[PDB]
């Protein structure tokens, strides 16, 4: 596969850190092309170690599938560097993840913002289902923001490498999971639209902590009794319907991602009859003028 490049230890070097993880850790990179002069800035994942003991044939197997992704709302892997440790080279979004994004402008966000990001988010995970693949960790911290107007879903794939008995605040994602995916650990589809749902919670309340201040542990049992996550103040009844229909026990009663699209979609076209916001009337999508300045500078892909 011509889609993920092997890189030497040499032509790229590490700057800046940005963050870590349960997968690994993140920094700011400059890529240098041999026999050049430019530094081209890049994203870098250091993994962490949980990997079975067992790989390299297997580390680049999984490296050429999550290199094939082609979708605007879905990040690909670019590179890999196979050392010490894995380091995976990727574009890099200036500005973050949504969760950051959401929380250090949640008095800035409109109703028209919301809805979209739902959609995009919506058809990034809907194209791994046509290409069958299970995120297993979709979140509001997995979800990159190129610009403003268009989000991308990252950490995709990075589930073969972790693991271990942790599921008893931690490293695997409890209060983000399917029912099933607590109790058997099943991982499909339908429970990444439980995942789907939860995201779609943090985004509508502006990057609050899901179950705050519940163990991980006691999720499951809250979950069986019927307990689901409250609804947040600006999201309409007919909204909240769809987050509830995520979360049903029945993975197979849960919407499908083709469906989701659609329904976000319409809500989008007048984003104001289903979202309430106070006073979200001056928050509106940029002009012609500045979408075309930030797709000019920061995001020519396709969509
Ligand atoms: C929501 C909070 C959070 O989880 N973090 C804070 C911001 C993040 O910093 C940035 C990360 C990236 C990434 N991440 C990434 C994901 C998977 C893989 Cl394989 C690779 Cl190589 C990655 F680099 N990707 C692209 N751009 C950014 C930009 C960030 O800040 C500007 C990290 C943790």
């Amino acid at each position: 596969q011509a889609l993920l490049r092997i890189l030497k230890e040499t032509e790229f070097k590490k700057i800046k850190v940005l963050g870590s993880g349960a997968f690994g850790t993140v920094y700011k990179g400059l890529w240098i092309p041999e026999g050049e002069k430019v530094k081209i800035p890049v994203a870098i994942k250091e993994l962490r170690e949980a990997t079975s003991p067992k790989a390299n044939k297997e580390i680049l197997d999984e490296a050429y599938v999550m290199a094939s992704v082609d979708n605007p709302h879905v990040c690909r892997l670019l590179g890999i560097c196979l050392t010490s440790t894995v380091q995976l080279i990727m574009q890099l979004m200036p500005f973050g993840c949504l969760l950051d994004y959401v929380r250090e402008h949640k008095d800035n966000i409109g109703s028209q913002y919301l809805l979209n990001w739902c959609v995009q988010i919506a058809k990034g995970m809907n194209y791994l289902e046509d290409r069958r693949l299970v995120h297993r960790d979709l979140a509001a911290r997995n979800v990159l923001v190129k610009t403003p107007q268009h989000v991308k879903i990252t950490d995709f794939g990075l589930a073969k490498l972790l693991g271990a008995e942790e599921k008893e605040g931690g490293k695997v994602p409890i209060k983000w999971m399917a029912l099933e995916s607590i109790l058997h650990r099943i991982y499909t589809h339908q429970s990444d639209v439980w995942s789907y749902g939860v995201t779609v919670w943090e985004l509508m309340t502006f990057g609050s902590k899901p179950y705050d201040g519940i163990p991980a542990s006691e999720i499951s049992s809250i979950l069986e009794k019927g307990e689901r996550l409250p609804q947040p103040p600006i999201c309409t009844i007919d909204v909240y319907m769809i987050m509830r229909k995520c979360w049903m026990i029945d993975a197979d009663s849960r919407p499908k991602f083709r469906e989701l699209i659609i329904e976000f979609s319409k809500m989008a076209r007048d984003p104001q009859r289903y979202l309430v916001i106070q006073g979200d009337e001056r928050m509106h999508l940029p002009s012609p003028t500045d979408s075309n300045f930030y797709r000019a500078l920061m995001d020519e892909e396709d969509m």
